[PDB]
């Protein structure tokens, strides 16, 4: 079995199939958006039909727009012919012929790349701590079918068009860095003694839903006593255009039971799960797509391709695993300040890998249950 997504136009012109609304980036290169259109001969004759893919960033808004009232910058954009039928005919691959063998003969292929230099499905709403607006990056699909006047004034009715927003999700590349590891070390005022703090990461990149194994090594060569072990991560979201904003959130969180005696060590890994179900506010942090929506998930790490200026991303994500210590008789006492250490580390997808019976469904996606 395979899943079409379809939508046709309130006039009914106008029909798209996409085989998926989500389309992969590892990076070493993404998926193409192929498709057809369906069209009603008698409803288009005189008229032309394309499809666009648009990438935006929006700032001020949820979606481009109401009232003009974002701010917007454009990514990318690509437009092509999918009627009248240009050129040879036939379909370029199989998804295409195959839908175009099921649906019959006035079914036309469309083809849309996406290039290498783009950032992929991020968003945010803020939360009422926050300031700073909603923002995010849109990829748009668009069938629409334009007509000619005898005024010579060319027009493309909404009711001719349908309107996709699709998702380009990050999944891994074929290699990732090397082991995560930090090593801190505090000197306390008074005090002759250090307290360190290594910690370590199994590998530099984790998929959605898989456990991160934090290992954390304290070794306490100090008269205090450890209290709290507390284990974090943390989500880094910066807005690289129009407004500057800057969000850090806890996405997970782990306390350790043990506590760390004056004059000892103790070495202990915890296990985080970073999902966004485990948050019940969704506001302030960075998903890769709309809060109403079950697909929705936290956005993964940001990757930039040499060469290419980060602003041009539209907005930054990053992540990192803080291991906080709580020293007894220092706060307030011998420090106004934390004792933290952070370790980066990549969160996306997985890396992907190297005639049929279709069921059509709506592309319109599920609201949260
Ligand atoms: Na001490």
């Amino acid at each position: 079995n395979h899943v079409i997504f379809k939508k046709i136009s309130r006039d009914k012109s106008v029909t798209i199939y996409l085989g998926k609304r989500d389309y992969i980036d590892h990076v070493e290169r993404v998926e193409p958006v192929d498709g057809v259109v369906l069209v009603d001969p008698e409803l288009v004759k005189g008229k032309r039909v394309y499809v666009s893919l648009t990438c935006a960033f929006r700032y001020g808004q949820e979606d481009i727009d109401v009232m003009g009232l974002s701010f917007r910058r454009d990514l990318y954009f690509s437009q092509v012919q999918v009627f009248p039928p240009v050129g040879a005919s036939g379909a370029t691959t199989r998804l295409q012929e195959s839908l175009i063998k099921k649906l019959g003969a006035n079914t036309y292929p469309f083809l849309l790349t996406f290039p290498d230099y783009l950032p992929c499905s991020v968003m945010l709403q803020p939360a009422p701590q926050d300031v700073g607006k909603s923002c995010g990056v849109d990829f748009e699909i668009k069938a629409f079918a334009t007509h000619s006047t005898d005024v010579e004034e060319d027009k493309i009715p909404k009711k001719s068009s349908v309107r996709l927003l699709i998702r380009k999700v990050q999944h891994a590349p074929r290699d990732m860095g090397p082991q995560p590891r930090a090593e801190a070390s505090w000197q306390f005022f008074m005090s002759d003694k250090p307290l360190r703090l290594a910690v370590s990461l199994s590998k530099e990149i984790y998929y959605h839903g898989e456990p991160i194994p934090v290992t954390v090594a304290v070794t306490n060569s100090t008269e205090k006593t450890v209290k709290k072990i507390k284990v974090l991560v943390e989500q880094v979201t910066n807005v690289v255009l129009y407004s500057s904003d800057y969000y850090i959130k806890t996405v997970a969180a782990e306390e350790a039971q043990e506590k760390v005696p004056p004059n000892s060590s103790l070495t202990k890994t915890l296990t985080l799960v970073p999902l966004l179900a485990n948050n019940r506010e969704r506001r302030g942090i960075a998903l890769d797509g709309k809060i109403k929506h079950e697909d929705t998930n936290l956005a993964s790490s940001t990757i930039i391709k040499e060469g290419i200026d980060k602003t041009v991303m539209g907005i930054l994500v990053s992540y990192q695993i803080k291991v906080k210590l709580t020293v007894s008789g220092l706060l307030g006492e011998l420090t106004s300040s934390e004792v933290a250490t952070e370790v980066p580390f990549r969160l996306m997808h997985p890396q992907p890998e190297d005639d049929e019976n279709f069921v059509f469904e709506e592309f319109a996606r599920q609201n949260l249950k």
